[PDB]
């Protein structure tokens, strides 16, 4: 679980939106696994606006922070779930950690800011939806 607390919106894993989250829909798209929704309080994250290709990443299965080395956004295909049909899910960024499917909302952050969210992973790899090119976020 997790999410990104910008401005008057939060963004979530669409996967994990909740009633909540659906009855203040803003925007979602399911082929990148996310949904944004209105807030009524002022958010506390800053979105970084970088092309980094490194940083740290939370991971609840064992409360830690880890460094990363990951791809650039890009269309990778992502296997039948009970949430989606098998697919090529878009803007993910792959890299070398772990993960556990509990494990997604947790923040991946650079130096310039958020850069996304935990959306996939597997057998040592851990993917991230980024969220950087979503202007709109605080602008
Ligand atoms: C199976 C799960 C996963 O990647 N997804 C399920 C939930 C929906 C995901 C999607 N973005 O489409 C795909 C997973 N397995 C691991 F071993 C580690 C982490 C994760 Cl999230
Ligand atoms: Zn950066």
């Amino acid at each position: 679980s997790g999410a990104i607390y910008v401005g008057n919106y939060r963004v979530v894993n669409r996967h994990l939106a909740t009633h909540n989250d659906w009855a203040n829909l803003v925007w979602e798209d399911s082929s990148r696994d996310l949904l944004v929704s209105s807030t009524t309080a002022q958010g506390c994250d800053t979105i970084a606006r970088c092309d980094c290709q490194t940083g740290v990443y939370y991971c609840s299965s064992r409360r830690k922070h880890y460094p990363v080395s990951f791809s650039k956004p890009s269309l990778i295909f992502v296997e039948a779930s009970e949430y989606y049909p098998a697919r090529y899910q878009s803007h993910l960024m792959l890299a070398v950690g772990h993960s556990e499917p509990g494990d997604c909302g947790g923040i991946l952050r650079c130096q310039h800011g958020v850069v996304g969210i935990v959306s996939t992973g597997g057998n040592g790899l851990v993917g991230f939806a980024d969220v950087r090119d979503l202007l709109w976020l605080d602008e």
